[PDB]
């Protein structure tokens, strides 16, 4: 087959190997274990590629990886999709049942497993059928992966192809059902991550990723690509610092000892950061930590600022590139104090470049951009899934009247900022109108007594649902207290009625399972 | 969206509106049923259309169906497909918990089913999920589908689109497995129309299909797209008659009252028609039947031969258009008595116009075309599925090395004919030799005392298999006396082993289940 | 690069290596000169793929070929597409002027012309600027090609490419300005072949190409790809006689001799072949002319009828493929005496499969096929070329409205038979109707005394044009009784003027150069 050289395709090879800038003794560290240079991870790249190549991976196999944030896994993502091949991203976090069903699913080819998720692999083992091999890694010179690396050489030509094959798959958290499967292509990781620094090393003085960074990351990596920040930090020639298991202490460590700049997390491992006691002698002034995994809270944002630290909150539903919307700050609103501040860092933020994000209704009428109205986000962009893997009948209602369901309810004002105020499944029809039930869960948390609540409905038979709202308490309240406060606040009349429970059920990550609460509580 | 109309896709809408001729006044007949024209048949086509747009019918829903040979299923092949949806051919002779598999797997969202199914579909009712409305069809006026075109207008735009939109779908018989899912474009269609009818029109005087001709199917039809030929003949414009539902005696009416000259069946109906009492007193020179089944016998073809019909042999199977290989005789061969003509149609045929079509052994090596050595037939066309439908196994083992592999071992000659031995799952391999099963069973049912007889190959640890021939006998014969006549013709020394049985396990469809034999006996 | 081997593409190798029937030991005959077979003719294809590649010849190189019907020019057809280079075909009808604008326009890289030639060549060479080789043929052993592809081997490794890529191209004749480049692509041609197959192969008995025909070209073959004939008969695998010069008696020497069955020609050569005296001693009742260049006329048709010759006539442009009707006549149409069937013959035939052909009046609005109504005709083809090579401005004005402007005027009528009546640039428009100069050219032709008419058209700035009759005579006629003869026929009241004139100019092929008349007569 011979095609004419005029014609470019858009491969992630091309992102390694045509970057913003090289840098040859730039440093990728993997903490405390393992230190090199950008001019030895071109050369482990090109020594993976024999390795899969030797192993008989060809243009349509898979390989799976269950592993924490290491080099190995960098190296993973860029040689597996520049062979060809799938690159699966397994969640360690699911059961060992729903990780069964995701492999099985899958079918993967080749298996690259941690020696900590070996007892995991010991009970799913007998029922997985498709794969031929498993490679343990290891954080000491036994591991297979170094064995494997060190037996080829490290001269390869990378194939070039059609810019359209999938490169990467992964599942859904699958709070709502079963986990679906999202894959993209090598043209849009591509734009996404031309995309994504065009947004964000724009701004002015606040909020942005440059050349002189130092990067982090935080999030589980094995989830939404990272964020797309490793191809990205890879595309600036960036140092780059993988700490691993997430320890509080040891990640404390390495931002001072390597000087990190850049990073991104959630707000609970933010929060346990600022908490430890080790940082209350740490300067923070130099860091710039991205909160994208869901609702930053205004007070942990209030606190982190005055710490002195960088915050803002990005958006991004794990079948979307991730990133749709990030918070920048004009520097008109630099100067507000910390309370507005920390209202204008809290909003999910404006859209990206290359993104429509109209606010829609049921019908898809496009609603006005008042700044109250709420409804559901349709989207289109370069980087979005086309369908579900393997699914037809979700798919059919992912892209219903031409445009990507979130499935998340919020309303845009004139600026342009965007505030997510529930899930679709999650809001409550009282008799025609829509009632999120964050926003009076919120409420009720705030009584002293109590630990949490959960609001879900129950039918009426009436006029339609009716709020429920399951809470776990710390101490004696009584049930009737928790209405009295609500009527106290938030119109209700007496629509809300509240049961005390012991526990509320949470899913496999770690988020509240209202469908099994559905299931137990009417 | 704005496309250049210099830019043509191959449409099935183009295989309608822009036949090789069109006649007004042709009859569309079904069996003593509706007789109408293509003026009519054009309308009815676009009211169906209208109907199926009315029912929220879009460019990516499924529409299956499960009914007879009739007017009906021609308008569906060609209506459906050119909404956009996709059309899903449902086997009614398979099992009703194999037919839930295949609609579950395939995810219908309309089912148009006959009156006769009806109590298949009421042990599979409550297990289909993505059903949202059932369309019974009658032979009276009491049809819904007749309900559902009346009220339609005869005006209807069918839309362009992309040419690799897929068409049409089913599942194979599975005799080796679970049936797998097999879909076309409109682009494979219509190319495969043009290429089938580029092959047997332009054959001199012998087995060829003009635009005289009157076309009546016996074939399923909702198996193999009914080897294509109802599209062919749609575009020839010639008198198709639809029989409904095989009963030989009315077939022999359909033929002689309508004068069919054109047909496809398989050996058992070709078998059944010569059989009949009626057939004696009946003139058949006007008829050319396309045996595809499966492994035309030399007896039967003698006598169809004597009784002055055009038969030859046609190879397809169910995933390459399906036809591959068509028995097209020189004028040369035309003068040889009738057992050299029985012996050159009983054959499967030279391949068949934009078809490779080689022989290789395994690892690939492109074995001599001798007439005597055997192999796989890997074989590439424009026509071709790509893989199976949500299986990634087994596409991966369908086009290993860049060809597809058909599973047939064959032995190809000088001339060009092919002649299958047996199925790669089904020889026995002695010591590093292939011996097909079909021979040495042929062999022993040459026997008078022998109803049926079934080899399989049992383990030896020493050479490897030894054949083992499970008969079910009509009389007293002795399983010694088996192996006596067997060492008396064919060097198989004392190796075949042979095994008495009261009944041979079939499949659903009717053939021989050798897996199931494997199950029961060692 | 790496391509799925599931994606098939068309190309012209698929049609020499895939063909309906490969026979090795058929005939290639050039006249007297030199016969050989398939599996030579294969081989020698190789050979000149070798050699034009070890020439410098690459996937955007263009070879310019200039010679007569010979084996070398289908092995050039079938030869430089395959290499990826594209085939430019020259005229040598044309003026020597005209073919140095043609060359220099198409930007030639190398040139194979006859020795023939030469001399219009030494001319034309001076101000020839890209050509970088001429390579001499010749009837000899002499011949340069021969000698060029005696040197190579018989194995070469065709590569596959896109469909899309530009095979073929060559220029009208320029009867209305200079010529306009046309071009086609692989995909085109393959389709073109398959159509035309499927079409005249299907004929129930009449008028049929089929597998045991001897084909002889006819036609220039150096204009419209010889109706496409050289490649369809390549598929079939028939015998295949090339003329060279074409000399009546040299011809009807071939036929006879080799027992030619099937051609083409246009009526001036079929006149001169049937007014030949050597004809009138000879069997014609096997052959079946196909008249394609302009205008059948009936007394030609019937004398061939006369002579038991199967002649039918064909319309295409030469920028449509280019065949886009051919007369197909029903069984019914076979019983009518000569007269009719010669009425029927003489038409310009049916529109072949995948054809919309439109009748259409200005501003485009699909006049009626009453069968007297007549308008431009507008078609939809697999095989139009989208646009004019390095031209936007005719480019701009062939494809308006969607549809390919052909610029002749016909009536079709309701059983679906085309019949020209002139051309768009020649109709005379009077007040508001479109007069055809052709009708009342034929009536003032049928006089006596008449040797040739034109008729153009002069203003009146009262109506519009007026028709002027420019009239070369044999005898002393008057120009009076011109306009009195007339005026006894066809209304045109006083409007029809006749004048005397010498002779009449034509252009370089040998049409009438209507714009040369209107220069010199207003
Ligand atoms: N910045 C944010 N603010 C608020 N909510 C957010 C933000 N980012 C993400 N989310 C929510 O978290 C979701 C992330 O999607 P995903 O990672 O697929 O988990 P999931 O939706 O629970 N998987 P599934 O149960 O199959 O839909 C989004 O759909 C939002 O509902
Ligand atoms: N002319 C023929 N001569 C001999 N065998 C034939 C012929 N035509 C078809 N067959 C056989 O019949 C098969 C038809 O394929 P198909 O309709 O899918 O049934 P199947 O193979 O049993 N389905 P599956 O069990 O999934 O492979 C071919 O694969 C051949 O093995
Ligand atoms: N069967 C036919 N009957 C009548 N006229 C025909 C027939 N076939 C071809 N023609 C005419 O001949 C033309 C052939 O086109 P072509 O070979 O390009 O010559 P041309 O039109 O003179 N070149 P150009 O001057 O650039 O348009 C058609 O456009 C018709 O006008
Ligand atoms: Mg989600
Ligand atoms: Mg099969
Ligand atoms: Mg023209």
């Amino acid at each position: 087959y011979v095609n004419d050289p005029s014609n470019y395709q858009l491969l992630i090879k091309n992102l390694l190997f045509s970057p913003v800038a090289f840098n040859p003794e730039q440093e990728i560290v993997y903490a405390n274990h393992r230190r090199h240079s950008y001019k030895t991870f071109h050369d482990r790249v090109r020594q993976f590629a024999n390795a899969l190549t030797k192993m008989g991976v060809k243009k349509g196999d898979t390989v799976a990886v269950m592993d924490y944030d290491s080099h190995r896994y960098l190296e993973c993502y860029f040689a597996i999709p520049m062979i060809g091949a799938k690159l699966h991203m397994i969640n360690v976090r699911l059961s060992p049942e729903q990780i069964l069903y995701t492999i099985d699913h899958a079918e993967d080819d080749i298996i690259l497993i941690h020696e900590e998720f070996l007892p995991i692999l010991d009970q799913i083992k007998g029922r997985i059928d498709t794969v031929t091999r498993y490679v343990v890694l290891r954080d000491d010179e036994e591991c297979e992966y170094e064995r494997l690396l060190e037996q080829e050489s490290t001269e390869y030509n990378f194939p070039d192809f059609d810019e359209n094959t999938v490169a990467t798959t992964f599942y859904t958290t699958g709070t709502t059902g079963f986990p679906k499967g999202v894959f993209f292509t090598h043209r849009q990781l591509v734009l996404h991550t031309m995309g994504i620094l065009s947004t964000i090393g724009t701004n002015a003085s606040q909020g942005r990723l440059h050349q002189g960074d130092i990067y982090m990351p935080i999030t589980p990596m094995f989830h939404v690509h990272a964020w797309g920040l490793p191809y990205m930090a890879t595309m600036l020639g960036v140092k780059q610092v993988y700490p691993g298991k997430y320890v509080p202490d040891v990640l404390l460590n390495l931002i001072e000892q390597e000087k990190v700049t850049f990073s991104h997390c959630v707000p609970t491992i933010l929060h346990l950061l600022l908490s430890s006691p080790k940082s209350k002698a740490m300067d923070f002034s130099g860091w710039k930590v991205v909160i994208g995994g869901a609702a930053l809270p205004k007070a942990l944002c209030k606190s982190a600022l005055e710490r002195d630290i960088d915050v803002f909150a990005g958006y991004g539903m794990s079948e979307t590139g991730p990133i749709l919307s990030i918070v920048q700050l004009t520097p008109e609103q630099l100067e507000l104090d910390v309370d507005q501040q920390a209202e204008y860092r809290s909003k999910t933020g404006k859209k990206v470049a290359l993104v429509e994000a109209y606010i829609v209704d049921e019908d898809m009428n496009k609603l006005p951009h008042d700044g109250e109205t709420a409804g559901e986000i349709v989207v289109r962009a370069p980087w979005l899934t086309p369908n579900y893997y393997k699914d037809n009948k979700n798919s059919k209602a992912l892209w219903r009247g031409g445009y990507l369901h979130t499935g998340d309810v919020a309303h845009i004002d004139d600026e342009g900022f965007i505030k997510i105020t529930d899930r679709v499944k999650d809001m409550i029809k009282i008799s025609g109108e829509w009632v999120s039930s964050l926003e009076l869960e919120d409420i009720l948390h705030q009584h002293q007594s109590v630990s949490e609540v959960a609001v879900i409905g129950m039918p009426h038979n009436k006029w339609g649902e009716v709020p429920l709202a399951l809470v776990t308490l710390k101490e004696d309240a009584q049930v009737t207290e928790k209405e009295l406060l609500g009527f106290a606040k938030d119109r209700e009349a007496l629509l809300l009625k509240v049961k005390i429970v012991d526990e509320i059920a949470k899913t496999s990550v770690g988020k509240v399972d209202k469908k099994e609460l559905r299931k137990l509580h009417l």
